[PDB]
């Protein structure tokens, strides 16, 4: 009674990002940031939702940074300050065989 | 004895760039950082060179830095380290009526 297509990618060794840090990847057309951090691995997308430069992880602040306009953002893609309209997608993150396997889903009704 | 085409574009108030500070412009069709770091304005292509993520300046370490693959660049745009294999293009930027005016110039002699 539904329809989902699941983009699904393995992005890199589990072992690319240890506690405390952030790393950016291509998912298809998008730029996603998987942290790790707390215990907790996320994947949000990395194009600021403003006008799109490139977001970073900042460990020592506990926080998502944009460098252009100054937007902040949660681990998780919420924003916290900053002129930016809307949170970072969010994405599903999950380790499997040593692999970081990062993936979206787009929802439809049958 | 020279003949050359220049784009040029005042691209933002200089206002926008003070010392220790880098921004991105559109610049027709590349994208271009000006940086004002040590009494010095330039301005370099920010297009890393390797795959093509948007640069940032780190006024910290002295550096242009790609938040991708890690590729370091000088202000000037000239390799420093990482995958990359080619410098930055070198725009020039000169001050008029508080605005930031970036240029660049294809040749033809005669
Ligand atoms: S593009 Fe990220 S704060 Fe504007
Ligand atoms: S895109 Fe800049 S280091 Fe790869």
């Amino acid at each position: 009674k539904k329809i989902k297509i699941v983009n699904e990618l393995a992005v890199g060794p589990a072992s690319d990002v240890p506690n405390g840090t952030g790393k950016i990847y291509q998912f298809n057309d998008d730029k996603v940031i998987v942290v790790n951090h707390g215990g907790s691995l996320t994947a949000v997308s990395a194009i600021c939702t403003h006008l799109g430069c490139l977001v970073h992880w900042d460990e020592a602040a506990d926080m998502i940074a944009c460098p252009c306009h100054g937007a902040k953002y949660t681990q998780d893609g919420k924003i916290i300050s900053g002129p930016q309209p809307l949170p970072l997608k969010q994405y599903k993150v999950k380790i499997e065989d040593g692999k970081i396997v990062v993936s979206i889903a787009k929802l439809a009704a049958a």
